[PDB]
Order: C-alpha cells, then sequence, then structure tokens
C-alpha cells in the first residue's frame, strides 16, 4: 500500500553527469559515448544573452575553451558542434558508464524524473510532468543548467529533457536532447512568460484510480457521463480535453477497479463542481495531475529497472 | 526557484541492492563490503509468522540455505549472524560498488529517501519522513522487504531504514541498519497498530520559511505568540509540540527571511484556524510536514 511521487532510480544517469566550463560559466553536461551534451548558452556572457548569435559566439571558441570534468578527471574536448539549442562536445574518451539509451521528445502530460545537478554532481532526483504550457514546475538553482529529465523502459534510459532556464514565475523551460525547446521559448535573456496552464485530465483520472486501488472511494458515485458532456465540464474548469485515446489508455485501470472511465469522469465532474468538502484523496486536498496512467500501473504493480 | 519533494540520487544504493532467498521467500538485501543485510524474517515459514523464535529458526539454517543474487551472479554465503532484527550474511566477495557509508538511527521528523526494490531490483525512489508515531508512509508492495532508506549529504550514504512490514492502516514499519525497530513494533504478525499520528510542527514551519524564500507571503500576519501559547493551540490540531530545540534549529531560516520563529508560529496558528481559503502554499492546499529545516536550507541554498 501507499502512493508516493516516485522517480526512476537515477544511477544510470548519475554515471553520465559531468561539469562543463566555458570561461566564467560552469554548468552540467551529459556524457554519452564520446559526446558531452550541454545547453549552448554555456558560451554566453551575461551581455551576450541579451541577443546572442550562437554561430558567431561558437566560431570564436577553440576546443580548449571547454573544460569538461568527469568526477575528478578532466575530459579532453576534441571537437564541438551545435544542434539546435544544445552544444555537443566531442571528447577523446567514450563514457564507460554509458547506459543503453535513446533520445525521445515527450508530449505535455508525460512525466519524467529530473536529476538536479550542480558542478556535474547529482544533488537530487524528483518526478515532474511536462505541463500543457510546456514548462515544468522544477526545483533548480543557479548552476543547475544542463540537468536532465529521463524515463527508464526496461534497461533503456530515454532522455527527454535538458534544463536551460527559469521563467519569471519560478517555472522552468528546457529542450529535448536534440536541442529543441519544449514550448514557445528561446534561449535568450528577454521578456518571456509561461502561457496559462491547464490540468492534465487523463493524469487526474489515473490518480483517482490509484486512490481507489489504495482504498480511498468516497468520491465515487453512481453516475456516468458522455465524453462530450465531460469535455464541456473540463473546458469550463481549465482541464485539458479527454480524448478517446486517454479513455483507451485508462482501460486497464478501469477493468482492475471496476470503475469505467466515464464513471470516474462523473466522479471528477462532481469534484470540480463541488470541491472535496473537507476531505482528501491520497493525502492531498488538490487533484494531482503529475501521475500518468502508466505511472499508476507501474507503482501499483512493482515494475523494476 | 521552485520547491519539490526531492530524493537523493539513488545510484550509490542501487549498486548495493541484491536479492535474498531462503526457501520459498525472496526479498531484498543490502550488500556492503562482504556483508548482505536483510530482515531476519526472511527465515520464517507460514507457521512462524506469529511467534517466531528467530534464534531457534536460524540455528537450523546452513549457509547454503541462503541464496544471494547480485545482478545475474550468485554470491556465496560463507557465514550468517543475527543482529537484533537484521540478518547479516557474510559473502565471499566484497561489493566493488560499496560507497562511503555509515549507519545512522534517525529521530521522528527526520526525512530520508527510500529506494523501493523487488527481487533485488530497484523500481523507484521517493522521499519519506519518520512519522512521530515511528511509522513511515511509504509505497511498498509484497516483495519490498529489505528496501532501504538513506540520506547522502556529501558523498557518504547514511543508511537509516530497512523495510520490514506493513501495518493494517497501510503505513510501514522497519528498523535501522543495526536491526533495532523504530517504534514499539516487533517482527511478528501479531496484532499491531500504529499510535495516533501527529503533524511534524518544526517541518511545517520550515516549509513555511521555504514558501517565504520562494516569494509567498500571503499567510504572514502582524502577530507573534509565546512558545507555550503556540503549543496549546497546535496540540488541538494534533500537531507535535514545538520545543526550544526546534526554535533554535529554525534560527538560520528566521535570520534569512527576517521572520522571527514565534512570528512564523503565529502564521501557523492562523492557518490552522482559517485554512487556506482557496489559496495554496508551494503548490499545496495542505500544510506539508515532510521537509526538515535542513532539507529547506539544502534545497533553497
Ligand atoms: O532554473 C534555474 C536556471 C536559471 N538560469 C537562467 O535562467 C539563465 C540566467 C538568467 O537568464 C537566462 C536567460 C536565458 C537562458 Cl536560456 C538562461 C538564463 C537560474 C535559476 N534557476
Ligand atoms: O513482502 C511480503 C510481506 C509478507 N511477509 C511476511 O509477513 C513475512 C513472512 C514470514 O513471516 C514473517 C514474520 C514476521 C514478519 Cl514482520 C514478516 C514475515 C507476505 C509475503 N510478502
Ligand atoms: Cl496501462
Ligand atoms: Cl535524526
Amino acid at each position: 500500500s501507499g502512493f508516493r511521487k516516485m522517480a526512476f532510480p537515477s544511477g544510470k544517469v548519475e554515471g553520465c553527469m559531468v561539469q562543463v566550463t566555458c570561461g566564467t560559466t560552469t554548468l552540467n553536461g551529459l556524457w554519452l559515448d564520446d559526446v558531452v551534451y550541454c545547453p549552448r548558452h554555456v558560451i554566453c556572457t551575461s551581455e551576450d544573452m541579451l541577443n546572442p548569435n550562437y554561430e558567431d559566439l561558437l566560431i570564436r571558441k577553440s576546443n580548449h575553451n571547454f573544460l569538461v570534468q568527469a568526477g575528478n578527471v578532466q575530459l579532453r574536448v576534441i571537437g564541438h558542434s551545435m544542434q539546435n539549442c544544445v552544444l555537443k562536445l566531442k571528447v577523446d574518451t567514450a563514457n564507460p558508464k554509458t547506459p543503453k539509451y535513446k533520445f525521445v521528445r515527450i508530449q505535455p502530460g508525460q512525466t519524467f524524473s529530473v536529476l538536479a545537478c550542480y558542478n556535474g554532481s547529482p544533488s537530487g532526483v524528483y518526478q515532474c510532468a511536462m505541463r500543457p504550457n510546456f514548462t515544468i514546475k522544477g526545483s533548480f538553482l543557479n548552476g543547475s543548467c544542463g540537468s536532465v529529465g529521463f524515463n527508464i523502459d526496461y534497461d533503456c534510459v530515454s532522455f527527454c529533457y535538458m534544463h536551460h532556464m527559469e521563467l519569471p514565475t519560478g517555472v522552468h523551460a528546457g529542450t529535448d536532447l536534440e536541442g529543441n525547446f519544449y514550448g514557445p521559448f528561446v534561449d535568450r535573456q528577454t521578456a518571456q512568460a509561461a502561457g496559462t496552464d491547464t490540468t492534465i485530465t487523463v493524469n487526474v483520472l489515473a490518480w483517482l484510480y490509484a486512490a481507489v486501488i489504495n482504498g480511498d472511494r468516497w468520491f465515487l458515485n453512481r453516475f456516468t457521463t458522455t465524453l462530450n458532456d465531460f469535455n464541456l465540464v473540463a473546458m469550463k474548469y481549465n482541464y485539458e480535453p479527454l480524448t478517446q485515446d486517454h479513455v483507451d489508455i485508462l482501460g486497464p485501470l478501469s477493468a482492475q477497479t471496476g470503475i469505467a472511465v466515464l464513471d470516474m469522469c462523473a466522479s471528477l465532474k462532481e469534484l470540480l463542481q463541488n470541491g472535496m468538502n473537507g476531505r482528501t484523496i491520497l493525502g492531498s486536498a488538490l487533484l494531482e495531475d503529475e501521475f500518468t496512467p502508466f505511472d499508476v500501473v507501474r507503482q501499483c504493480s512493482g515494475v523494476t529497472f
């Protein structure tokens, strides 16, 4: 029993974290095979960040301008290139701790574990979701750039996020490992704001199933709803639309608990219209949306890596 | 910026997790140097669960009755001994992945990361607090026994918990790595209940300081309180007494935010009286108590 916000075991990623220094800036890099990936803004001064021409800033750098440290060992940089907003530093040594990995771009609503790092040293691991507005509600201080987000599927690490910046509201923005930003953000010190966010409906439903599995049923009711009537309610309360794909994805949890997806939607509609009435669900007075249906199944079944 | 429930990176502990089998039972072990630590109840059969005589059950076992698997390699058990409720299996190979470590027994209110494991394989990492009633609100299924709790301040892993059992309310009980249970629990399936749990007051105050550091001040007020008046009110909401030790511990956070500890206590008294009125504090509609003063400073600074 119990239901916790759980991250993947971070060991496979810890063995890839390195420190990258370019001039006065130090941030984190991800060392996989003979390449170290890091945010391209590592080459910027504070003034350059106002309006950077990354090609112009990069052409002026030599390999020796990048200092890469893996633990207490210096990695020799033998090449450098840019891919979108990520800098790729070719090093003279393949990482012997390179796990089986892939680079995957995730969609809003998908969750992943973040290994927060400072000076190439992992400091913490936490689970988060890619918000519908393409930000993540992370926990990052100065020096955390280059920290990565990932999932594990069997023994393969799927890297999905690299940290680049914090927006004025305290939320975070970054890219996939191919350097493409999630959201309409740019790597520049300019006025940028996260758009109005919405709740990840399919994830709230998955967490309501987790609550039922854990013995919390007070919110269940005799009612059902149509997908169109539910979506009219979801739009009203800034919840993301629930698609037939989401309904299909929740099928296994619906079969396990005996609560149809549209039956659980009727519980959610009532919760949105009435509140919790002083009650909690899984120790929360808010509807949690950072557990996917796969996370709930994995946690309530015990999948290992 | 941001404030998340954050666990320590689990890699150093993942390299220590092994599978221990004794007869029909399989659970997790912690392999450090040439010793594998696991719950002594791994030697119990279905008839031993209520009143096991562990000394009597253990004397009947030979080294080859314990199968220890580290990855796809069987380690050879060359000795065994019991220390309180933990079984220590001497193996023929020192773990090459043994990190710098220590065993620490923690106090209620302390937090730690749990690496949940099944069949010697890590499945997830989460953050826990040792509740005032000496249970933990973990997430554990059958096969999770032997999973450990730890902290990693610097490069040294301090192991503080080994999972043994789940109580009827769905909360968890275990021991330190010397095999001493936290709380009045025993490794017997006899009727056991967690005592009434309470909120970790010092941790709630630490988290209110974290909220102020992160830019939120809506809950502050122009009042202060005496420590005794605060305790009289807080106990009515099932909050733990706040001691002068706790006030002293919150000193650094008080100096950083400019909010005196007893001033923050008055905010807490008001929150207990009024609730949040549709507002949240650090993305929560409840008062969070599983961040210690040390956690807040580490995460914010
Ligand atoms: O999550 C974090 C990282 C954050 N650092 C940035 O946001 C840098 C410096 C500011 O100006 C910018 C502007 C753009 C870019 Cl890509 C990065 C940055 C410091 C606080 N925590
Ligand atoms: O992970 C689990 C949990 C549970 N295991 C116990 O109940 C053990 C069995 C042996 O006899 C005992 C005796 C005492 C104690 Cl604390 C535990 C136990 C059922 C099987 N799986
Ligand atoms: Cl599924
Ligand atoms: Cl302690």
